[PDB]
């Protein structure tokens, strides 16, 4: 998240 996927892509 926040980057784990893409700038929080996950938590985005």
């Amino acid at each position: 998240d926040k980057n784990g996927d893409g700038e929080v892509s996950f938590e985005e």
